[PDB]
């Protein structure tokens, strides 16, 4: 009735599970590539979701090993480990204190299951790749937020299986209101949404209303969706804000795949995307034009919203940038 010992070294890495910079490719191989499966486990118990909406265990198990099986092993940045980091970098950002007591358990689900399958079935190729090819994809969605919308239809389909569905025990009014919440969150992690998003949390940012004592005032739908969409969005763009060990990792994974997608492109005479050009690739300026121009922008705005809990996480991301320009050849 006792753990194994790789469950035992998996269970004192999951002690991090609450603190930013968890060592999560280290999970992924003690898991035996389980990130997202013990990752949600653990939270899940953590925030006492279980209990609070009359979850079977065995089925949240089902449902998130199905879950974790629709990501692609052989997709170097979007799998299983990127929608497990986004998951927990969620997690922290939901415990800012600036948010304590804000959110409702529903909403606080939501932002959870929406990060778990924010990238489900990602198959390692962009929008715009998927709509030039002609791929069936792009014409189911009329090549409107293609992968994020297949995403979310594969996130729900998933809880048809044999004891997947975790929603069993909500009522027609919870489901309603978390299927519209997952539904307008996922679909803010396409970049093609980032100006709109920014622009509306720097907005959100000038007329913040506060609390008595810290904490935020979101007293309408659009404000809390908002807050949400941003925060994951966040979640999905936080490679750059962790220590440099897991940074690095996270960036080699995104140029092999952003590369293969140019060897594609260039092995058919394709227009080739750009940073996906390995011939013609600068890395270290890429990644700090990235920052300077969409990470940076973002995490700065959001360091406003929650003053000052994410000082640290700006900090690192400054240091991260420093660091890569340091380098440019
Ligand atoms: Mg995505
Ligand atoms: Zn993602």
């Amino acid at each position: 009735g006792v753990k194994t010992e790789q469950e035992d070294v998996l269970a004192k890495e999951l002690e991090d599970v609450n603190k930013w910079g968890l060592h999560v490719f280290r999970i992924a191989e003690l898991s035996g590539n389980r990130p997202l499966t013990v990752i949600m486990h653990t939270i899940f118990q953590e925030r006492d979701l279980l209990k609070t909406f009359k979850i079977p265990v065995d089925t949240l198990i089902t449902y998130l090993m199905t879950l974790e099986d629709h990501y692609h092993a052989d997709v170097a940045y979007h799998n299983n480990i990127h929608a497990a980091d986004v998951v927990q970098s969620t997690h922290v950002l939901l415990s800012t204190p600036a948010l304590e007591a804000v959110f409702t358990d529903l909403e606080i689900l939501a932002a959870i299951f929406a990060s778990a399958i924010h990238d489900v079935d990602h198959p390692g190729v962009s929008n715009q790749f998927l709509i030039n090819t002609n791929s069936e994809l792009a014409l189911m969605y009329n090549d409107s937020s293609v992968l994020e919308n297949h995403h979310l239809a594969v996130g729900f389909k998933l809880l048809q299986e044999e004891n997947c569905d975790i929603f069993q025990n909500l009522t027609k009014k919870q489901r309603q209101s978390l299927r519209k919440m997952v539904i307008d969150i996922v679909l803010a992690t396409d970049m093609s949404k980032h100006m709109n998003l920014l622009a509306d949390l720097k907005t959100m940012v000038e007329t913040k209303k506060v609390t008595s004592s810290g904490v935020l005032l979101l007293d309408n739908y659009s404000d809390r969706i908002q807050v949400l969409q941003n925060m994951v969005h966040c979640a999905d763009l936080s490679n750059p804000t962790k220590p440099l060990q897991l940074y690095r990792q996270w960036t080699d994974r995104i140029m092999e795949e952003f590369f293969r997608q140019g060897d594609r492109e260039r092995e058919r005479g394709m227009e080739i995307s750009p940073m996906c050009d390995k011939h013609n690739a600068s890395v270290e300026k890429s990644q700090v034009g990235f920052i300077d121009y969409i990470v940076h922008p973002l995490w700065e705005t959001w360091a406003d919203l929650v003053h000052p809990d994410a000082q640290d996480i700006l900090d690192t991301l400054e240091d991260n940038r420093e660091w890569y320009q340091s380098t440019i050849p």
